[PDB]
């Protein structure tokens, strides 16, 4: 389900994300690399990266564009903490390309985990962060399941 955050939790989320907000592309590049390295089956899902060694594509514009667009969405979600309709709309608008493709919940959840590891949060910030990410994926998965109209 979608669960609203408390004032303190909203603050904790913004603070948790702050370091990444301040270097969005640089964090994105490292996280997306660690993701494709630890979970290599996913590289094939990106036609622009498919068929090349990870180390051959990691420094390319294609790779950074993909990494950057993922983190821009999460950045825009954090900006919309406290605005449920705005938060849900950000996700709804990015869900379409994913409805269409052979990508498992495992793949999304593995990405979520690499993101979490890279943030090195204490358990207070982590709990607030996970509430937001649980909300993100509730909306995202509702949209993948063809119930996005409520959010669009
Ligand atoms: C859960 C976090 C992710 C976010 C925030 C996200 C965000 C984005 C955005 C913003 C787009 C482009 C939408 C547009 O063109 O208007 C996109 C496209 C796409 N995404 Fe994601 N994505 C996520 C996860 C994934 C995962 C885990 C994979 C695969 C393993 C994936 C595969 C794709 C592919 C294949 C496309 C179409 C573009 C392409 O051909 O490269 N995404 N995503």
């Amino acid at each position: 389900a979608f669960v609203g955050l408390s004032d303190s939790e909203e603050k904790l989320v913004r603070d948790a994300w702050a370091p990444i907000h301040g270097d969005l592309q640089g964090t994105a590049n490292t996280v997306f690399y660690n993701y494709l390295k630890k979970y290599p089956s996913n590289q094939d899902k990106f036609e622009t990266l498919k068929g090349h060694p990870l180390d051959e594509v990691k420094d390319t514009a294609n790779f950074k564009l993909i990494a950057g667009r993922i983190f821009t969405i999460f950045d825009n979600c954090v900006k919309n903490v406290g605005n449920d309709k705005g938060f849900q709309k950000v996700i709804a608008d990015m869900s379409g390309p994913h409805v269409a493709r052979p990508i498992t919940h495992g793949s999304y959840n593995d990405l979520r985990g690499v993101i979490y590891d890279s943030m090195h949060l204490d358990s207070t910030h982590g709990a607030a962060w996970n509430k937001m990410m649980d909300n993100f994926f509730y909306v995202f998965y509702e949209c993948l399941d063809g119930r996005c109209s409520q959010f669009s």
